[PDB]
């Protein structure tokens, strides 16, 4: 029953090509799937895995099969009847959002960037409504397709700089701590992948946040977008927007795009005197 929303794939339909990462107990590969061949990512569970690892692996496949949304990574299927077991997802040539924006600095319009954020927010609204707390939302966990559509994923791992204070302090992870993380993602997108808090150490980040400091506005950032990320970073969990509010706000800004022309004042870190 754990695999009720998943398609079982026969191993003869899968070819593994290059290792692209590691799982908890097995490699992740780029490969091809027959069912004209479709590129896929393939996470394996290799011989010797523990009972806990098997339960976590098939549980991961199960929840991924349950999710069916434009802005959540698509599960092609699972291999559970043969060894090694496999989780097989779609593949994106553009890759992860953090590296994508750092390699494409300044190449998009404000409307394109805000559209990315709306898609991420819609995927998160779906997850939260499905009672799934992500716990590791960050641009590194978002894939970008060749239509610029962002797909929330979870590639596995402490992301202090993305994590809400209550989650750091007492391990309270909820959809409202995911909203904090979403605010950080907004900042990542609007800066083309800058490092949150720059060179501050993890301890310095937490000290600054506890003292009320917040990331300053990105350059060229719509006022409404900076205001929204600031609301995501309310210290009091209950004061943060829900994902439904975030989607609604972003939709309204996109549909009346003149709203995005008003920019938040950027605080220069360096002034040049010239005549
Ligand atoms: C195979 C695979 C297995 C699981 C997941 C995953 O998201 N599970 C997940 C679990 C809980 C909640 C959610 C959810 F949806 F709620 F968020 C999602 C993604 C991929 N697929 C994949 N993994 C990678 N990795 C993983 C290893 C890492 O080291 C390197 C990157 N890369 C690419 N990839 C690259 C370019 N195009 C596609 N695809």
């Amino acid at each position: 029953a754990v695999l009720k929303f998943t398609t079982e794939i026969h191993p003869s339909c899968v070819t593994r090509q290059k290792v692209i990462g590691a799982g908890e107990f097995g490699e992740v590969y780029k490969g091809m799937l027959k069912t004209k061949e479709v590129p896929v990512a393939i996470k394996t569970l290799k011989a010797g895995y523990t009972e806990k690892q098997r339960v976590d692996f098939l549980g991961e496949a199960g929840i991924m099969g349950q999710f069916s949304h434009h802005n959540i990574i698509r599960l092609e299927g699972v291999i559970s009847k043969y060894k090694p077991m496999m989780i097989i997802t779609e593949y994106m040539e553009n890759g992860a959002l953090d590296k994508f924006l750092r390699e494409k600095d300044g190449e998009f319009s404000v409307l394109q960037l805000v559209g990315m954020l709306r898609g991420i927010a819609a995927g998160m609204k779906y997850l939260a409504n499905m009672n799934y707390v992500h716990r590791d939302l960050a641009a590194r966990n978002i894939l970008v397709n060749s239509n610029l559509v962002c797909k929330v994923s979870d590639f596995g791992l402490i992301p202090i700089r993305w994590t809400a204070p209550e989650a750091i302090s007492y391990r309270k992870f909820t959809s409202a701590s995911d909203v904090w993380s979403f605010g950080i993602v907004m900042w990542e997108v609007m800066t083309y992948g800058e490092r949150p808090y720059w060179e501050l150490s993890n301890h310095e980040v937490m000290k600054a946040i506890n003292d009320g400091f917040r990331l300053p506005t990105p350059m060229d950032c719509p006022s409404a977008i900076y205001q929204l990320m600031m609301q995501c970073w309310q210290q009091e969990r209950a004061r943060r927007p829900k994902f439904a509010d975030i989607v609604s706000i972003l939709d309204k800004l996109i549909r009346a795009p003149d709203s995005l022309k008003t920019l938040a004042d950027f605080d220069p870190r360096v002034s040049i005197r010239l005549p």
